[PDB]
Parts: structure tokens; C-alpha cells; sequence
């Protein structure tokens, strides 16, 4: 079987998106710098400690999905200095969604979360994204350009021992899912700062941690159309916060109105003609 | 030719979106009553004369594709109080989205929008609306449900002289789009209160304005499944507003989380697996 391909962020920028549209995955070595991993990590530490159970009782919003020992951290510009700074101005991310959105036009953030896997985290059944969200994706035409896709960014080792990655490459273009098995899928074996780049319709799934020692930590980022709702909300994030970003970060978090690809395009979240960002006064990059 | 089915809003409820499905259009009649015209005329009335052309100098989202003549006014919300109240707790517009969208969840409001054509207003071309703003749509298997439908509510006389909505009934349907003209079409005769409901996929136009003094009014409620963007905001809407509204009205304005049909649905703009309303402490039903 043939390995996930491994591109690098400095030199391969161009080969990336080309290569998960052909296979449908690609490893992107030091998507993050390790600075940036240590202050993600530090950052969050915290509110990861804090979250209870996916499916906990206090939430109307349970995921019933995620296995009990399983802790997902969304909302993260709060949270994170380095994520809404660093991760959401990421030069190589932009230029892969700018790569893969073109046909639909502006891209944002569906959901930035941290996961932690506990020890002995069972594996994932393998699966496609969105499925349990956006019911409109199963609708799409076979060979409507992905509207999603999906950055695993390694936040601590990810070895076959502690449960990285499962994919089966390919995948994306299945239509008839009968050959769906684990003796299909390749691993994403990445060190921290590493990404595993999946479209919205590669076949994956969470590795089984076996140690029942190691921590596993990862940063998806789900990237997506403007014109696809968001799984998460920043509309509680405080205006100083938001004020403290770029205006690219403030787009991605929903913060200003989005363009379609239409060649007389009437754009989203508009205001009688008139953007978010104009009509708010919203500023930008004006620190706290 | 077969005229565009009329049904009572009273007393046919059950049988509207079933008869939509079928034939691509109906009339509702008496949609809104006329004591609810009377008083979103009057509440609209001077930001339509205030309003500049559709591709203005001064927009930063200009709509190129309406005549110069016309005027739009969208986020009705901070202007009209028939709107945020009569309007969007229709139980003929929710009973109507809920036959139509129950297989992807949760829908809103991608546009409510008022339009105003001055005399002498040229046809449309025949199209299928969202094609300016969802590029994704066109994506979507033929057999797919419909993701948006658009109430178009007739605030004045629409006649076939003054320029009446031209709809082609089964079009919803069509694939080969070689016999669309408008020898094809029929006419939304209605008096004000009477809404045309029409699919993303109904081939229709504005008609021609024939008299050169008559001025038509119309209420466009675009509704769609809360997986899609609006092309409004109401972001900017003040918070007094939005907290006087009823729980399901914030939600239609995006000021709640959503849901999708997924069994076991993980939804739409939560906060850490908790809705926007519950995390912000959203008030309803609070007079201003
Ligand atoms: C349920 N669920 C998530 O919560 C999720 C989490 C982070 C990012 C994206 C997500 N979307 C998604 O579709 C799933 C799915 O994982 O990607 C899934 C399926 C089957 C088993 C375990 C997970
Ligand atoms: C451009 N445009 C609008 O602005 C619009 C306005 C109100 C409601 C929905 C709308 N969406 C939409 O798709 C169109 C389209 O009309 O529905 C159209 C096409 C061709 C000619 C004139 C209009
Ligand atoms: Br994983
Ligand atoms: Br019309
Ligand atoms: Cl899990
Ligand atoms: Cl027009
Ligand atoms: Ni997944
Ligand atoms: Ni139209």
C-alpha cells in the first residue's frame, strides 16, 4: 500500500493542495513551528482540564458521537494568542484553502478545536466529516469540488502505538463504500507541528491509543465555504478581542460579510449593500 | 397552459408545500392580513426612499444585476415591528419550512428584504434565484430537496399589466433548460397580503411594468435550511431588539444556535457543546 504523501510547508506549497485532490491526504512537515505548538499547548492547557464529558448533561448541545474519555476545545481566539494570531494568518493554510475554494469563492473557519485523546482512547469507525452537521454534503454531486476540509495538526507525538491517523487513500472519489476496512488505511505517524491535510470525503478515523499511558493532543481545524454554516459560534467573543486581529482573522470568525465565486457576486451577510465591517466600524489589529 | 395553484392560508395549510413540490409554485392567499401590509408599508416606507441604487458608488457588496430603477431594503428586524414580530412568527411560514425542510433541520432567514420597482421597470431574465450568492447549489444532485425557498408577498396590487412575477410551473425539475422562454410562463396575479412561494429551483421573473405610472411593492422572505449562509446580517441588529423577540424569531436572525436532521446532530454555531442563547444569557420576549 501506498504511504500518505509528506510535503514540506517552506518548499511544497504549491504541490499541497494537488496532492490530497489526487489522493485525497497529505502529511504538510512543520505546518506549525514548535513555538507556536508550546503556546497553543499552554494556552489551552487549561480549558482543556476543565471540559467535561462530549455528551455531558449541563450542555444542550451534546455530542453523543466522541468517546467518553475524549475532550474537544472549540471557540479557541479567546483561549489562544497563538491561534488567532498565528494559526488563523498561517501563510501555508491560506494558500491551501485559496488552492481548494477557488471555484466557490471566500473560505472560513467551521470549527477550530483542540482534542485530547485519554489513554486507552478506543479507535474511531472509519467515517467521512460533516455527516453529523451539514446532512446538504451527502447531496452534492460526486464530483462537486470539496466544500471542507480538514487540518489534524499534531499537538504531541502521533505514533501506530497511541493512535494516529488511520486514512485510506483515495477515498474521497469512492462512491460504492464496500471495500471500507482497516486493512485499507495507511497512518499519519507525524511529530508535533505536523499536519494531516482530508477533504470532507476521506475515508478516516482516530487511531486506538494501546500504551493506556500516552496524552494525544491534535488541532483540527475544519476549513470551509462561506456559504456552509459554521459548527461553532464567536459571536460571544469580546469586540476587543476581535478588534485585536486582522481582517482576515475577523472574516474567518465570522466577523465581516464573505464573497461567493459568481462573477457578479451579491455577497453574504451583508447589510443593504453595505459589509459587516463598514457598516460596525469594525477595526483591526489594535492591541489589548 | 395550467394557471399557478391558489390555496387558503386558512384552511388548505397542510396541502401548500405539497402542491410547491409538485407544480414548483402556489399562491397563498391572504399570507399576510392586510392590517400587517398596511403596517410593514408604513414602517419600510421611508428607507426605501432613502435607499440608493443597487450598485451604488458607496457599497462595498454592490448588486450589479437589479435594475437601477429598483430598490432593495434588507434587515427588516431594526426597522419593522410587523416583521420582527407578525411576520417571522408566522405559523403559515413555519408550518410550510417545517413540511419543507425536515429532512436537513433547522432553517432561517437568508433574506427578508422589501423591493420596490418604479414605473417603466424592465422583465427579469428567467432564472433560479441564489446562483449570486450560493455557488454551492448548483452542486447539489437534481433530486436533492430544496435548500431555499423565497415567499414573495405582494405589498401592492401585482397585475399583468404593472409587471406580476412570471413563474414556469415543473421547472423545479428540469434539467435541460432548452424550452425555457417565456411563452412558457404564467402570471402571480394577487392583491396585497397574497405571497407567490416558489423553490431555488423555480424558473421565474419580475415582469415587465406596461403603465409608466404604477409602483409595485413586494416582501421577498428567502427561507433556507440554517446549513447555509444568509446574505443578510444581523450581527449589527441592537440587543434590546433582538431580546423582544420570541426564541424562534432570534434564531430565524442567526442570534441562536441551530440544529441539523443527523440523528445524533452535533449542530450549528454552539459554544463548547453549549447554544449561543444559553452561553450569552440571550433574553426573550423583553418589551423595548
Ligand atoms: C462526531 N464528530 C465530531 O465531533 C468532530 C470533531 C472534530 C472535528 C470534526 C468533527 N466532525 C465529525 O464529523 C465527527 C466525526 O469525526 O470527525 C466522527 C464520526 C464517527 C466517530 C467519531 C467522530
Ligand atoms: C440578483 N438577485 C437578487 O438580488 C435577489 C433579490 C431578492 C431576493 C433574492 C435575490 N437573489 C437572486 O438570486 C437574484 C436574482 O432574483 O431573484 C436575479 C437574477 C437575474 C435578474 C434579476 C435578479
Ligand atoms: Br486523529
Ligand atoms: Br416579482
Ligand atoms: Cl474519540
Ligand atoms: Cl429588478
Ligand atoms: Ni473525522
Ligand atoms: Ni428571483
Amino acid at each position: 500500500k501506498s504511504q500518505i504523501p509528506r510535503l514540506s510547508a517552506i518548499n511544497d506549497l504549491h504541490k499541497i493542495w494537488p496532492t490530497v485532490e489526487e489522493h485525497g491526504a497529505a502529511i504538510i512537515e512543520s505546518f506549525l513551528s514548535l513555538d507556536i505548538v508550546r503556546r497553543l499547548n499552554e494556552e489551552v492547557d487549561p480549558f482543556v482540564k476543565i471540559e467535561p464529558i462530549p455528551a455531558a448533561k449541563t450542555k444542550d448541545h451534546p455530542n453523543h458521537i466522541l468517546s467518553t474519555t475524549t475532550r474537544l476545545v472549540n471557540v479557541l481566539a479567546p483561549i489562544s494568542k497563538a491561534y488567532r494570531e498565528d494559526v488563523l494568518n498561517s501563510k501555508v493554510l491560506h494558500r491551501i484553502c485559496s488552492d481548494a475554494f477557488h471555484v466557490y469563492g471566500d473560505y472560513w473557519v467551521l470549527m477550530g478545536a483542540v482534542m485530547e485523546l485519554a489513554p486507552s482512547n478506543p479507535a474511531q469507525p472509519l467515517h467521512r466529516d460533516m455527516r453529523f452537521s451539514h446532512p446538504i454534503v451527502e447531496y452534492l454531486k460526486p464530483d462537486a469540488p470539496a466544500t471542507s476540509i480538514n487540518f489534524l495538526v499534531a499537538l504531541s507525538p502521533f505514533t501506530a502505538e497511541n493512535g494516529a491517523t488511520h486514512v485510506i487513500l483515495g477515498s474521497h472519489k469512492w462512491q460504492n463504500l464496500s471495500n471500507v476496512s482497516m486493512d485499507a488505511t495507511v497512518r499519519a505517524l507525524m511529530n508535533p507541528g505536523d499536519a494531516l491535510l482530508i477533504t470532507d470525503s476521506t475515508i478516516h478515523c482516530g487511531g486506538a491509543e494501546t500504551t493506556g499511558t500516552e496524552t494525544r493532543r491534535l488541532l483540527t481545524i475544519t476549513m470551509g465555504i462561506s456559504q456552509l454554516t459554521p459548527l461553532e459560534s464567536n459571536l460571544a467573543v469580546p469586540r476587543p478581542v476581535i478588534e485585536s486581529l486582522t481582517p482576515l482573522a475577523q472574516r474567518l470568525l465570522g466577523w465581516a460579510s464573505q464573497r461567493s465565486a459568481a462573477p457578479r457576486d451579491i455577497g453574504l451577510l451583508t447589510i443593504r449593500g453595505n459589509s459587516i465591517e463598514k457598516t460596525m466600524n469594525l477595526k483591526a489589529e489594535q492591541p489589548l
